């Protein structure tokens, strides 16, 4: 014979069975990654504008510093002040760089605040939350549906010939 | 056993996007360092100028730039540090060692899709390979 013992039926079987489970852990690891994207979005957009804001006060402050001392207590109640606003400088500036690879002007440039502040870091409080009450999310389940529910489509719409 | 091969294959393949990503994220921040350098230069002759063109006293535009000029060396500064903190690496010991194999705008979306895929492989156990190793 020039046909095969198998039937395609089992096979179709055994996958239809894996079609709906996958896809359902496939939307639930879109939907996380859909949120990711803005929250990083708004995270990177904020984060310019704090680096940008918070250098123009170091920057301010340290020439007002530097100004006073050319002309006790209270001087130095200010270099402390400067010496926390430098510590939170290198740590945003590094964290720009680590977590998203960019350079400020990078950054800056293809992401800007488009409300205050403080609604922003609220809209990052609400996308966290989100994606939160998403719980355990399967990212591979994207690529796995893709592959089950092909070869399935594959042998289902052609299984006369199979 | 099989399930132990998945387990050691997904463990090596994370292995092997970490190099992946750990290389162009160093070839970035090389290439980036140097670049900025180079505008930070630009700018700074140009702030120069501006002060012998006279008369740019008091300008907002002028004081815009002098800030600008000196958060770029905060920038750089802070690039450094981060090539000795996490990779114990000298600028030019960076850019000798990590080339970018691309222009840099793709490999910035590059870092980001090796991310991706480093967390979908889910929770990784690099002893996996050694009990997998153990088998045979």
């Amino acid at each position: 014979g020039s046909g095969m013992l198998n039937r395609v039926e089992d096979i179709l079987h055994e996958l239809e069975g894996q079609v709906e489970p996958l896809k359902i852990q496939a939307s639930i690891a879109k939907d996380y990654l859909e949120k990711k994207k803005e929250l990083e979005h708004v995270e990177i957009a904020l984060t310019a504008y704090d680096i940008e804001e918070l250098h123009g006060k170091w920057s301010t402050l340290k020439e007002k510093v530097q100004m006073a001392k050319e002309s006790s207590t209270l001087l130095k109640d200010e270099e402390v002040k400067l010496g926390r606003m430098e510590v939170e400088l290198d740590n945003l500036l590094q964290y720009l760089r680590e977590e998203y690879s960019l350079s400020f002007e990078g950054a800056k440039e293809k992401y800007q605040l488009e409300t205050d502040p403080e609604e922003a870091r609220k809209r990052v409080k609400l996308i966290k939350l989100a994606i939160e009450e998403l719980g355990t999310v399967n990212l591979g389940s994207i690529d796995e549906f893709e592959r089950v529910n092909e070869r399935y489509k594959f042998l289902s719409e052609q299984k006369e010939d199979l």
